[PDB]
């Protein structure tokens, strides 16, 4: 029977091609993930179909009721049979679904307008003239809000008083807000979407400095699920093959913009 | 019960205390996986025995006997619990033990001794008077054993073929051959070692180019052992909390002797 695939529609993982309209089930959509979907398939023996998560989150759980939303949500209650996103392995979601090894390394990261004279989180926590945030809901902003850590604890304390806002709603608005702000805003988010970004035109934004925590993404599957297994091997297989490399490369330096 | 442990004596991960003579048990050792054992098993609640794996091995198969050595010939076979090591996750390990999810990230890389004409995978692929080699039932043999990527597939089809032999028996008789053999060795061996190296005297080796793959290191226990699932938790919630990173800041702080 057909697996039911949750995911979510974030560039460069998961979109709808320009002319889907044209096109039918899975080949409606194109991106890392559906790559990645469709290698998995391949190598596990089933057939699947894409879906959409109806909330449009990763996956978290409501500290008054107690529900999972998101796509761990649609697999802790049974909705759907595996999740294919850019989904980070953490403790509190481990405790609820299984998760094959990491498909992709990331960690969080400082993006900086071109020409902007700061080299490291350390840099950004000892001056206020570059401002600097974070999108107002998520991981990123949660690991600043919880860091133990002096320097993070730092940047968190000056993240939560300074005005104007530091905050953004969306990715698309950090990234207008460093593109705009002549050097004096720089954006906190995935090193991923980072490196992404870094290969959008016009050409204007670049990582900088060393990552400031280490992480995974992995696929999911409700916990004890027999496909997890066949899964975590396809997983290992396709990283061994050079083929994760690949399908990296492929969405962000062979379709990159910037060289 | 206590908690039998098996490692490998590999600096800065585990090291005999220079003054080991004057301790017992583990107090003997020091390093990031004795850290990082007293922290897991500190989370989950148990008591451990350091031990050091008995045939210096991390872990193959024998292609004949189709006998797992090793570290991870020790958990297949009854003969530990768990391994807290610089032990890589890779697709024919996972089949016969436990891994947690990476608790370090590493890829295979290539060391020279100062000098050496050699910028990449690439380059050495493409000569033979700089001989090239790894180490005896370790994962980056396995890798290059099983590539069908062109360059790595060449590459295994030289050091099979190579005389005399370019593979080595520990990770230390790599960086001594690097070292004596006047630029005519390279030696193919983890990032995390690499740089450790080439930041410590002599300061006559150095890494060069980037990494040909990336993978990590995971704490291995038996298949369907119990204790696989806390230990994981263990790895993600010390992960989070940033103290791994401390550990590895720590372990792998550079002095600047070089
Ligand atoms: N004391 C120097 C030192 C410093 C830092 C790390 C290490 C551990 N280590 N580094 N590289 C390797 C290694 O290289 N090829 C292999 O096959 C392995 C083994 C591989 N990890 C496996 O699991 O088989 N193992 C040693
Ligand atoms: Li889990
Ligand atoms: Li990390």
């Amino acid at each position: 029977k057909t697996v039911v695939v949750t995911t979510i529609l974030e560039s460069p993982y998961v979109m709808m091609k320009k002319n889907h309209e044209m096109l039918e089930g899975n080949e409606r959509y194109e991106g890392y993930c559906v790559d990645l979907a469709a290698e998995i398939a391949k190598h596990c023996g089933f057939k699947y179909k894409l879906t959409i998560v109806g909330d449009g989150k990763y996956g978290a759980r409501d500290a008054d009721t107690k529900i999972w939303n998101g796509m761990v949500g649609e697999l802790v209650y049974g909705k759907a049979d595996i999740a294919i996103a850019p989904l980070t392995i953490t403790l509190v979601r481990e405790e609820v679904i299984d998760f094959s090894k990491p498909f992709m390394s990331l960690g969080i990261s400082i993006m900086i307008k071109k020409g902007t004279p700061i080299e490291s989180a350390e840099d950004l926590s000892k001056q206020t003239e570059i401002a600097y945030g974070t999108l107002d809901s998520g991981s990123t902003k949660e690991f600043f809000r919880r860091s133990k850590i002096a320097v993070f604890d730092k940047m968190w304390t000056y993240m939560r008083s300074a005005e104007p806002s530091v905050f953004v709603r969306t990715t698309a608005e950090g990234v207008a807000r460093v593109r705009k702000s002549k050097g004096k805003y720089a954006y906190l988010l995935e090193s991923t979407m980072n490196e992404y970004i870094e290969q959008r035109k016009p050409c204007d934004t670049m990582k900088v400095g060393g990552n400031l925590d280490s992480k995974g993404y992995g696929i999911a599957t409700p916990k004890g699920s027999s496909l997890g297994n066949a899964v975590n091997l396809a997983v290992l297989k396709l990283n061994e093959q050079g083929l994760l490399d690949k399908l990296k490369n492929k969405w962000w330096y062979d379709k990159g913009e910037c060289g």
